[PDB]
């Protein structure tokens, strides 16, 4: 339950699914601040923000942003970033920020547990060493390509992107939140 | 993440492990409303309180509070029972508040999935019932008497309080909240 051993994950958007704090956000940066799925989150953290930003108040050790690959997945990962990159930049600078990659193939292997891919290198490997150790599939349906978080059940989003041995996390940099501030301001402008 | 297909667990305390949302609340009710953990989850409610307070805006279908057995676990829920029927009353009277029982035994079967027991009696019919189907069990470590929520791994923590099929919860009812309150009053004259 310690902020060292805790870990808060927020979990993007209308396609969703050591202590882990779980947070959604669903989907003008004055009214992105009165949102209430926004308030929960910055609240949760315990920092503060602007001025009144406190390091020593951080109640979570990771910040973990899980979305879909697709646009609006990406709309609001770029919306979060951009109120942590002005708002709250020691959080990107002290390397507290990442972002989970969800699993982007299931295969379904006949008499053993499900195994998950992450690329499509990774899933034609997984593939060639399963058939190799004499595993069986079925080659018109046992392949399962996800195109939402929410396609997975519970347990498996869990064992996927949530479970620290298992799990694909990307460090988010200060140079990756400060392109997702421009990309902000380009998206606001148009 | 639609509000009707969300819960929020509160889990409590300094022992811790559909959308589900996950806060933790670690363990003089105006300096209760200014603690950090509290805000959070108050937030993340998105009613407001006391005056306030507006049952449309509530984020989360369902408020389950996970707490260990012991008196410091009995602490936190009787903490936050309190707050909820002092400042959020309707979140009660409308029946969004329940317990959630975490198993007491894990039947550790040899060469079978574990069995979870969450009373004595359960305990007993199970392993009757194993005994009896023909698996096999060690009579001196096999099954395992849980003392609190973090001696569970993440995943057993989530198969037997937070899956809906598996899950044992129990509704607050008004008089439940009252009675936590009163136990509130109590302690506090203490």
């Amino acid at each position: 339950t310690d902020p060292r051993k805790s870990e808060l994950y927020v979990v993007e958007g209308d396609s969703a699914g050591m202590f882990q704090a779980i947070l959604p956000l669903r989907g003008r940066i004055d009214r992105v601040l009165k949102n209430t799925e926004v308030q929960a989150i910055i609240t949760a953290l315990g920092t503060g923000i602007h001025d009144e930003f406190d390091i020593g108040k951080l109640r979570y050790h990771k910040i973990v942003l899980m979305a879909d690959a697709d646009v609006d997945g990406q709309h609001i990962s770029t919306l979060l970033l951009t109120l942590l990159f002005r708002f709250m930049r020691p959080l990107i600078e002290n390397g507290h920020v990442f972002l989970a990659q969800p699993p982007l193939y299931k295969l379904k292997w006949q008499r053993s547990d499900p195994e998950f891919a992450y690329s499509d290198r990774e899933r034609d490997g997984l593939l060639e060493a399963g058939l190799k150790a004499g595993k069986k599939i079925n080659k018109e349906d046992g392949i399962q390509r996800y195109k939402g978080l929410g396609e997975m059940d519970a347990k498996e989003l869990w064992e996927t992107t949530m479970d620290p041995s298992v799990r694909v996390l990307r460090q988010v940099t200060l140079d990756d939140a400060a392109a997702a501030d421009e990309l902000f301001s380009i998206l606001m402008g148009e």
